[PDB]
């Protein structure tokens, strides 16, 4: 009576895990809507710079070389977005071990007062109670007289 109690109060923290896991996660990928926002919105500009640079070209090879450029540009866009990626991936990687390494903190003392409970009872239990005695009862056999 004491641990009955004492053990409830964990719920309170796995709903807290779920909770900071909860906004944590929403929190995360969004900020990343935001940075892929972003990024569509350079390459859209790219993707502007390019179209007004063809429609006023009016030549061949400044065509060409437009194409080359919008590829270049693409490429880039390409190249910097998945270092974008390497960066969602370290930073979620990140979070979590910040987030769950919070989890042992309270978790490993229940556990331990668990043992001191489980070990008090055995202490209650594990006796092998005895009781001894010795006594010097003699032994007596007749010897004939003759």
């Amino acid at each position: 009576s004491s641990f009955l109690d004492a053990l409830g109060y964990l719920g309170s923290l796995i709903k807290d895990f779920k909770r900071r896991r909860f906004f944590l996660n929403k929190a995360h990928q969004r900020i990343r809507n935001k940075l892929g926002v972003s990024f569509a919105e350079r390459r859209s500009q790219i993707v502007s710079k390019y179209d007004r640079k063809i429609a006023s070209a009016r030549k061949p090879a400044i065509i060409v070389k437009l194409r080359q450029r919008k590829e270049k540009a693409l490429k880039a866009l390409d190249k910097m977005r998945v270092r974008e990626e390497k960066k969602m991936i370290r930073e979620f990687a990140t979070q979590a071990a910040s987030l769950w390494l919070s989890f042992r903190y309270e978790i490993m003392p229940l556990y331990y007062q668990s043992q001191d409970v489980l070990d008090v009872i055995a202490n209650s239990t594990s006796e092998f109670m005895t009781s001894r005695d010795f006594v010097a009862k003699a032994i007596n056999i007749g010897i004939p007289l003759e």
